[PDB]
């Protein structure tokens, strides 16, 4: 009850409900980047491209970003199966490696925003409004709410001579 029931687990464990969605958010919302030639305006993202001038023609042509956010996302969902069952049975050992996926599809996320750049580094000029800093909030929220969340499950620097890790009880 001690690692699972404190308050200061589960403001983080509920921030990472905020992150689960706002990358989630990111991940279907195309509209991180703008084609902005002067009409031929195009706004990228990681399924579908679509040029606005109504004449909204959105397609597929990218599969890199596409391709690594299938881990981002799958890693989350698989995290979640380990910290909504560490919740119950009073077993908080199991917490450990849902802090783990945390991190993971953070930082498979921040690929995915690097592997975004270069398409619209490679192709007029970039502007990112709706969906690219959602992701660098939802790459900051998931990779500082799984370190900071494993810090909060790992049981404590021993501060004491007579203590140690994985200590009794």
């Amino acid at each position: 009850m001690s690692p699972t029931e404190a308050p200061k687990v589960r403001v983080t464990l509920f921030c990472i409900l905020v992150g689960i969605v706002l990358a989630m958010t990111a991940v279907v919302s195309d509209h991180w980047a703008v084609l902005s030639p002067h009409c031929e305006a195009a706004h990228f993202g990681l399924w579908r491209i679509c040029t606005k001038r109504g004449e909204k023609n959105c397609s597929y042509f990218s599969i890199s970003a596409a391709a690594i956010s299938v881990f981002s996302l799958g890693f989350l969902i698989m995290g979640t199966i380990c910290a909504l069952m560490a919740f119950r049975k009073k077993r908080d050992y199991l917490l450990r490696p849902a802090s783990m996926f945390y991190v993971f599809a953070g930082l498979c996320l921040f690929v995915s925003l690097e592997v975004m750049r270069q398409s619209v580094k490679r192709m007029i000029e970039y502007y990112y409004s709706w969906s690219f800093a959602c992701a660098c909030a939802a790459f900051v929220l998931l990779f500082l709410g799984g370190i900071s969340l494993l810090l909060f499950s790992l049981p404590r620097m021993p501060q004491n001579p007579w203590e140690s890790c994985m200590d009794a009880e």
